[PDB]
């Protein structure tokens, strides 16, 4: 803790020292990241109160008590990614903090940024995006962000959020692993919307044999996500960490 994720001399990688362990048996599989841990002390709380360990965890880079939320979910054996802050289109207007990676900026000072946030946690198996629709869309400021990410055996889990993002053909380029999220769980934050975007995930899942939803950690997503996610073995579906299907 303090230190840069790194590949170990034996090469092992911290999204394999870090996953949740799995059953390894053929059949649908489901991960389901709830974001934002550390913005709220009391949702934060109730996140890892409520959610089953095969729940993955993103945490906030910006996010406060990050050590205490991180030793509980560990403790519980929840797998856990980084969200990083990246530049949105309506910047700066919104800002996400001082660590926002900005697509203007040169490779050393955004690599700087990144190392910030990555030193703020450990034993986590990748990075998500946290926004970062003007910054995903630009290839020369994402190239040298996921290399140094895919350098150092993380996986980059990208949210979905913009449909001009390429992170995508990016890892493919340089050999990183890499993921997009299936589905957004809360775009609308009630009970009847969440409960059909996890249809949604679950149609998705059986189809193609796996499947990725994401939510934040507000109250309706954490108890939907948690009723949702304890049942989904009585289908068929083993839940398991983000690292299994990237």
């Amino acid at each position: 803790l303090g230190q840069l994720p790194v590949v170990g001399a034996d090469g092992l990688r911290p999204m394999e020292q870090y996953a949740r362990p799995w059953s390894g048996a053929r059949g649908t599989r489901v991960a389901i990241v709830v974001g934002g841990l550390g913005l709220s002390q009391t949702g934060s709380q109730k996140a890892i109160r409520d959610l089953p360990p095969e729940v993955t965890l993103g945490f906030a880079a910006s996010g406060n008590s990050l050590q205490r939320w991180m030793q509980d979910a560990r403790r519980e054996g929840h797998e856990i990614l980084l969200q990083i802050p990246l530049e949105p289109f309506g910047y700066p207007g919104t800002n996400p903090g001082p660590d926002t990676l900005l697509a203007g900026d040169p490779a050393k000072v955004n690599i700087d940024r990144l190392h910030r946030s990555m030193a703020k946690i450990t034993n986590y198996t990748g990075v998500m995006n946290y926004l970062g629709g003007r910054f995903l869309a630009e290839q020369s400021a994402l190239e040298p962000v996921m290399r140094d990410i895919g350098k150092r055996g993380l996986l980059f889990l990208d949210d979905g959020s913009s449909a001009q993002s390429l992170s995508g053909g990016i890892a493919k380029a340089i050999s990183a692993p890499q993921g997009f999220a299936d589905v957004l769980l809360d775009g609308e934050v009630t009970e009847a919307s969440i409960l059909r975007k996890l249809d949604d995930l679950e149609r998705i899942a059986r189809r193609n044999g796996q499947a990725i939803g994401v939510a934040s950690a507000f109250d309706e997503s954490i108890a939907a996500i948690s009723k949702w996610s304890r049942e989904a073995g009585g289908r068929g579906i083993e839940i398991v960490g983000v690292s299994a299907l990237v």
